[PDB]
């Protein structure tokens, strides 16, 4: 790995973001991609902003320059796809940040862990190539044929661990570093938990011990902490849907045409296409929406919240909102 430059940082500290407030609920990351020249400086000068006012990395002794260091080594590492590029990883940061404290689910995790959350988003889809697990598996690749012989299904999330403690083995950009013993173990481990627990073939399964734990007043605490901030990552990477409505939109279309290219490319390689990732459906939008609001995201928000996350309702509602506003473009078609 390659040295972040002092003119790759300075790139990102030049840029102000004068009118966001990245902690609002409401900030909106493509208006802020549309701001400026430099589209990737700004989702970096955004995770940096949230890093710093959390308090958290000055605590732990990770400097301001190992941060930002970090933050540009990790956007090395994400490529030129519709969704999962870097500005996803900036809008899960983001989004879990609001969690944590306009949520107030930061009263039930320590500060390490909550410094761990916020880093681990911008790890959690390191290289991803615009493809899902089931296409590395279906097509017989390299790297799914190493899944299955390790015996680890989860092809890309090992991969993004694997990335993600590359950088943080060179000290300039170890967040960690300030840390040893026990704590920097658990940094480690609650990171990497954390990114494994993204597979969404392991979603119920994940939900059900959050749940289960949560019910139990006689939980193990470091099995709840964990199973939390296994769920705060989850519940980031599906929170699109809990966003004002044209934010919701942008990511559906980017995600929409994500698949499509999958799907295009299991086509050439004669490979089972599913209806969700073929062009020649051309499913509406509202309906893939709403049948992952009723299938996916409002049991699993409905649920947490109720469980044991009150101080995240907004999700609930936000859900609500925008099922009633796809709901208006059938009506009106
Ligand atoms: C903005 O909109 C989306 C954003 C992310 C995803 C992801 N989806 N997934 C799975 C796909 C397969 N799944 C389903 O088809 C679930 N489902 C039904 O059973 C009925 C209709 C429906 O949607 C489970 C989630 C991923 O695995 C992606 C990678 C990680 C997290 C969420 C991503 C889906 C979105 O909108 C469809
Ligand atoms: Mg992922
Ligand atoms: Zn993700």
């Amino acid at each position: 790995v390659t040295a972040i430059t002092k003119v790759e940082r300075e790139a990102v500290l030049v840029c102000e973001l004068p009118s966001f407030d990245v902690t609002d609920v409401e900030f909106d990351l493509f208006r802020a991609r549309e701001s400026t020249d430099k589209p990737l400086d700004v989702a970096a000068a955004i995770a940096y902003r949230l890093l710093l006012g959390s308090g958290l990395p000055q605590k732990f002794g990770c400097s301001d320059e190992v941060l930002l260091n970090f933050i540009l080594q990790c956007r090395k590492k994400y490529r030129n796809v519709p969704y999962h590029n870097f500005y996803h990883v900036v809008d899960v940061c983001q989004t879990i940040h609001t969690f944590l404290y306009r949520g107030n689910v930061y009263e039930k995790l320590t500060e390490l862990e909550c410094f761990v959350l916020l880093i681990t988003a911008l790890v959690h889809d390191l290289d991803h190539m615009g493809l899902n697990n089931s296409f590395y598996l279906k097509t017989e690749s390299p790297l799914g044929i190493l899944s299955s012989a390790s015996g680890n299904t989860s092809v890309l999330e090992v991969h993004h661990c694997n990335l993600a403690v590359e950088i943080l083995s060179d000290p300039e950009s170890d967040v960690f570093d300030g840390l040893e013993g026990a704590e920097r173990t658990l940094a480690f481990r609650s990171m990497i938990d954390c990114v494994l627990a993204t597979d969404m073939a392991k979603h119920g399964s994940a939900l059900e011990a959050f749940l289960a734990s949560a019910a139990d007043q006689s939980s193990d605490e470091a099995a709840f902490h964990r199973m939390t901030m296994e769920i705060i990552l989850k519940a980031g990477d599906i929170s699109n849907v809990t966003k004002p409505f044209d934010i919701s939109r942008q990511w559906a279309m980017a995600v929409t045409e994500e698949f499509y290219r999958q799907g295009d490319m299991e086509k050439e390689r004669g490979v089972e296409v599913l209806p969700m990732f073929d062009r020649s459906k051309n499913m509406e939008l509202a309906k893939g929406q709403i049948g992952f609001i009723d299938f996916v995201a409002a049991p699993f928000f409905q649920k947490i919240v109720d469980a044991c996350l009150q101080g995240m309702q907004w999700t609930v509602d936000r859900i609500k909102s925008n099922r009633a506003q796809w709901e208006r473009v059938l009506e009106t078609r």
